[PDB]
């Protein structure tokens, strides 16, 4: 109930929002049905429409029209856009030739540029090129301005997800908007499009950009309008309250569109009806840009034009049903669509079994067009796990294709030709970013990177403080004419030890044996040498990465290769190494086939041993760097040291070798050498952070021996290939991975075959950014290179996707 019987006489749109039963007028009253009685008659009047006519100018101010051509109205704030334009000779802004604002031109007054931020739904990052010719305001701030080729959407690539994780810059695990349809269990809620569920503030974790702008004492705008609140009305709302006192004034504004999404979802991404709503957006981007111009704000104000995700051709006859794989359908629930999630129907139940519907559901059919994982096997660059409202069931959904539970849902619960939601790395899902004004620089393209690194930016351009969040904050400094934050390395919290050789063969009892005991002081000072460093130029190319916890470790040095040993972890942290291009790949002599060293210099305590690996029959093991690398038969001892052993399971072995042997010396070859630095990861808890000792769930049996969930690498090169890796002068070029460490190779269909069929696809899908790896490691890459910090955290923050052009 609401007394809902005041008037809303004079505060049309209120900043404050009033707290019932006494009526509101806030743009979010129409959804509390808490509007006072005359807020349609008020606060939207659509009399005369939205342009001033020739006839009206200078006119009779009349209250009623929803805008203005009279004499008073630049003052009052309310006239038409194209007041100036009409009545007193002025151009569009699209029409005016571009010319840098190198400081903000402002009014007396305003303490800092105004940000305004412009997004639009299903937005497709392709639409910027494809509709160019119909969207002549866009495309004027797209080349003035500063503009990426595409920005890259969170998964899910969902509507509210995207929109609040661009509010926050937070994952949707983190921030609890997992999808556009969520189950808590701790609620038994359920959070839909449709319904009031969605309006508790449980729900929305994070600070959103709103809630850090008021906290720190910068007056926001609403964000929310109200679906039947025309665009122009939303645009002449932001107008008027660009126009009221200092001490009343928001500093940020935004606006908000359903198209193209909503028309999208019916005619497809480049349907013929698209053309009307990309022109319909452009006129209201037109709107907003006179009307800046009308009140000198258009060389003062920072506008960012932003998407939340784009659209795919989605269509009913491209359906997969769960009721064509399984047995028991009614058992489960899914949330269906362009990704599936997978709950039992009753938990009163414990006859449910994940394992058997993931079964069910692997590789059933020839051309399948999902797969299934348990949510903590799905790739870590999703960061989609560790959330409650997450299912542990998950199913990828082919581009194109939705996946629902039995055909009777698609039939009684075709519509539509388009829809989005799938992987975030998907060509069609990509999105635009353009940003114009004082602050942004001029006719600058950016590299694409990711809407969780908007958040720290729009905050740097209001002068406030981020809250914490999973953007990297310096790593988009490039979009800026000038900078609020200077970003610095973190501090090394672990130092080093350097062990010399402290141990005699005989102190050890580890199982292992090697056939090493074949035998000159030409070739004995040389790797005296090699065990101190004097190699170390040429395999750490950007200096140790850096331990960021309180840990004991050890750096050990080699002919081919040095690394970081934990003597917590018994296993390295890291091993760097560098294949240049002429590097010749060998293989394993048959006499050093099992062959393990002991380490002379780590005492055995802080060992492995080969009998732990015998007593388990799940448990092989494999090094970290390749013995098929080694660069001499001598050399090539050093890579069966005990302290290069890791645990792997023998599907994985299939995995790891193949890229060991064949795709380390390809990308050495195609990138003109490659430097290597590969590791274990730890994350049982899958929340994309390095586990604690006290975390591990597995060990190698009867010991121990940590078994890692994951390994990475991180491959980097020079940008510039007529250089080699060893001697690069200037921007470096990277790509990595985080691999599951899985005991079978159930998520490759074709595993079957040899591994020059499906390794590299799996590499590809678990494609990763160095900054994902620094997360579940605790290190911290790139220390010492020539390169710019800013520059070298844009770095950290790519990800090689393996789509073609866009
Ligand atoms: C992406 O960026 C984000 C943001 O920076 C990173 O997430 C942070 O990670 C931190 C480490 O995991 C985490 O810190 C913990 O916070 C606990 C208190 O948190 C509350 O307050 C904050 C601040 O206002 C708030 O953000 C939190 O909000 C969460 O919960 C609400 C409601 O439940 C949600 O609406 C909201 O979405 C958010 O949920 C998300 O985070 C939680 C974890 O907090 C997840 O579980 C959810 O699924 C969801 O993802 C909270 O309201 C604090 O109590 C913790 O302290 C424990 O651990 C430390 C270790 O140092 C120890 O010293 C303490 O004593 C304490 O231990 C005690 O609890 C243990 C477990 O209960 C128990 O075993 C012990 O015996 C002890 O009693 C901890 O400091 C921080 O909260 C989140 N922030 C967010 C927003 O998620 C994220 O890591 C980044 N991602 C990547 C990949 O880098
Ligand atoms: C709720 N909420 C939100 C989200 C929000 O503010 N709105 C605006 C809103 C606020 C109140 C009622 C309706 C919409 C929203 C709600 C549902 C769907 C889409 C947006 N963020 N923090 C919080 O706590
Ligand atoms: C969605 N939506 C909005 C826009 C909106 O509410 N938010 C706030 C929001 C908060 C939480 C989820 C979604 C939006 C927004 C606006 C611009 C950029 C980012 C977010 N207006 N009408 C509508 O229907
Ligand atoms: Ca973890
Ligand atoms: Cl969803
Ligand atoms: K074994
Ligand atoms: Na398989
Ligand atoms: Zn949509």
């Amino acid at each position: 109930w609401t007394a809902t019987s005041g008037s809303c006489k004079g505060r049309c749109f209120e900043l404050q929002e009033v707290g019932p039963p006494d009526c509101r007028c806030d743009n979010l009253c129409k959804s509390y049905s808490s509007c006072c009685h005359d807020f349609d008659e008020l606060c939207l009047k659509t009399a005369r429409g939205w342009e001033c006519t020739k006839d009206r100018c200078g006119e009779v101010r009349n209250e009623e029209n929803a805008c203005h051509c009279s004499e008073d109205c630049l003052s009052r704030g309310d006239c038409c856009t194209n007041y100036q334009v009409v009545c007193k000779g002025e151009s569009h802004w699209v029409d005016d030739d571009c010319e840098e604002i190198k400081v903000p031109e402002c009014p007396a007054g305003f303490v800092r540029p105004p940000l305004i931020i412009f997004s639009v739904d299903g937005f497709r990052a392709s639409y910027m090129k494809k509709g160019s010719k119909v969207m002549p305001n866009i495309e004027k701030l797209r080349s003035c301005g500063t503009h990426a080729p595409y920005m890259r959407p969170v998964y899910p690539t969902k509507t509210f997800p995207n929109l609040y994780t661009l509010a926050t810059g937070l994952y949707p695990e983190s921030h609890g908007i997992v999808g556009n349809s969520m189950y808590d269990p701790v609620f038994d809620a359920s959070f839909h499009l449709r319904g009031r569920e969605k309006f508790n503030h449980r729900w929305w974790g994070g600070q959103p950009l709103w809630i850090t702008a008021t906290k720190q004492g910068v007056r926001a705008g609403t964000f929310f309008w109200s679906v039947s609140i025309p665009h122009e009305r939303r645009i002449l709302t932001i107008l008027q309250w660009l126009s009221l006192p200092d001490n009343e004034r928001p500093s940020v504004y935004a606006f908000y569109s359903e198209q193209p999404d909503f028309s999208g979802h019916k005619y497809g991404p480049f349907g013929p009806e698209m053309t009307n709503p990309l022109r319909e957006i452009d006129k209201t981007v037109g709107q907003l840009m006179d009307g800046l111009k009308q009140l000198r704000l258009h060389r003062c104000v920072n506008v960012i034009f932003v998407g939340d995700h784009g659209m795919e051709d989605v269509t009913c006859d491209r359906t997969e049903f769960l009721s064509n794989y399984l047995t028991n359908v009614d058992d489960i629930t899914l949330v269906p669509g362009t990704l599936g999630r997978i709950r039992a129907k009753s938990i009163n139940n414990s006859k449910y079994d994940p394992k058997t519907i993931i079964a069910a559901l692997t590789c059933k059919k020839p051309d399948q067009h999902f797969k299934p994982y348990m949510k903590q096997h799905l790739p870590k660059r999703l960061h989609y796990a560790n959330n409650r409202r997450i299912e542990d069931i998950h199913l990828l959904v082919d581009r194109r294709w939705h996946v629902a539970r039995k055909p009777l849902d698609v039939y009684k619960k075709c519509f539509f030709q388009g829809d989005h939601g799938f992987d975030n790395k998907v060509n069609s899902m990509q999105t635009v970013f353009v940003g114009y004004g004082p602050t942004f620089k001029y006719r600058t393209k950016v590299p694409p990177f990711e809407n969780i690194e908007l958040y720290n930016v729009m905050c740097d351009l209001l002068g406030l403080k981020p809250a914490p969040n999973n953007g990297t904050h310096g790593s988009l400094n490039h979009l800026l004419r000038t900078n609020t934050f200077r970003p610095t390395m973190p501090d090394e919290v672990s130092r080093p030890n350097y062990p010399g050789i402290m141990y005699l063969q005989s102190e050890f009892d580890l199982g292992c044996t090697c056939d090493d005991k074949v035998e000159n002081k030409l070739e004995e000072l040389n790797k005296r040498l090699h065990t101190k460093g004097s190699t170390k130029e040429r395999h750490l190319l950007y200096g140790r990465p850096a331990v960021l916890y309180r840990t004991s470790y050890d750096i050990l040095y080699h002919t081919d290769f040095e690394s970081g040993y934990s003597e917590i972890f018994l296993m390295p942290l890291w091993t760097s190494y560098t294949i240049s291009k002429q590097a010749e790949v060998s293989s394993i002599p048959e006499h050093l086939t099992n062959c393990v060293r002991p380490d002379v210099r780590v005492s055995p305590g802080f060992s492995q041993n080969c009998l732990a690996y015998k007593n388990d029959k799940q448990m092989s093991y494999g090094f970290l760097f390749p013995p098929y690398l080694s660069s001499s038969p001598e050399a090539k001892y050093d890579a069966f040291l005990v302290t290069n052993m890791v645990p792997m399971y023998p599907a994985f072995k299939r995995v790891w070798a193949y890229f060991q042997r064949v795709l380390v010396k390809k990308y050495a070859s195609e990138r003109n050498g490659v430097n290597v630095i590969s590791g274990p990861i730890f994350d049982y808890n899958y929340d994309g952070l390095r586990d604690t000792e006290d975390e591990i769930k597995q060990y190698v049996e009867g010991s121990s021996i940590p078994v890692p969930t994951h390994y990475y690498s991180i491959i980097t090169s020079c940008l510039d290939f007529t250089q080699p890796a060893d001697k690069c002068d200037g921007p470096l070029s990277v790509s990595s991975f985080i691999l599951p460490h899985r005991p079978d190779n159930d998520e490759s269909c074709n595993s079957s075959e040899d591994e020059s069929k499906w390794v590299e696809e799996l590499m590809k899908m678990h494609t990763a950014r160095v900054r994902d790896i620094e997360h579940l490691t605790g290190l911290d890459f790139y220390r010492k290179t020539s390169r710019s910090y800013s520059e070298i955290l844009t770095l950290k923050t790519y990800l090689h996707t393996y789509e073609s052009e866009i």
